[PDB]
């Protein structure tokens, strides 16, 4: 139940509820991975969603359009949540884009189904944890939503 499917083809920013947000990948500056002001559009901030197969259909891996490289989620080692090059050749970059509903209608968890986490855009830590992960089978919180913007 609750999949939510990106478009494909597309490209699209990827915006945290409680954050106001964007994820991005970039080579430099560090860090490379990281989350920036919605109202600031930059070429980091745009990603397409590449579909899985066998046990990864109905998820997807989320590239970078910037870096070409894919997103990952994983409890270890360090860091949790980054990305690598590749069209989502390890498990932990696997998505499932699990479906909000009531107040969360619109937007999805990204849950990484190989590693058991969600990730977070969150502004209520100091920068070094504001983009990271959470357990996915726990509590939910507002900043592990995000939904897809076209600008
Ligand atoms: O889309 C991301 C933009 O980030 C900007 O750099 C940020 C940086 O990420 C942050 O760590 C801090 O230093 O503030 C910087 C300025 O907002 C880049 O300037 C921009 O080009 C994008 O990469
Ligand atoms: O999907 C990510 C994979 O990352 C691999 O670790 C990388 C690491 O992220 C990077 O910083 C550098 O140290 O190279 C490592 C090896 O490619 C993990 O080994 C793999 O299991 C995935 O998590
Ligand atoms: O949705 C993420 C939640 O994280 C919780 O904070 C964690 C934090 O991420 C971790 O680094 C460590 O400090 O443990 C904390 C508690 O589990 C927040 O409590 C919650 O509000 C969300 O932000």
């Amino acid at each position: 139940s609750n999949e939510y499917n990106p478009p494909l083809g597309i490209a699209f920013r990827l915006c945290g509820l409680a954050s106001d947000r964007v994820l991005f990948s970039r080579v430099s500056p560090s860090p490379e991975v990281f989350h920036h002001p919605k109202s600031e559009v930059y070429p980091d901030q745009w990603f397409v969603a590449i579909p899985g197969s066998g046990q990864n259909a109905g998820c997807y891996a989320i590239k970078s359009k910037n870096t070409g490289k894919v997103l990952f989620s994983r409890m270890s080692p360090d860091p949790r949540v980054g990305h690598i090059d590749g069209d989502g050749k390890y498990p932990d970059n696997w998505f499932k884009f699990e479906a909000g509903s009531g107040k969360y209608a619109g937007y999805f968890r990204l849950r990484a189904v190989a590693s058991d986490t969600v990730l977070v855009s969150r502004t209520s830590t100091g920068t070094d944890t504001q983009v990271i992960n959470y357990p996915a089978t726990s509590a939910k919180y507002d900043d592990q939503y995000f939904t897809i913007l076209f600008d």
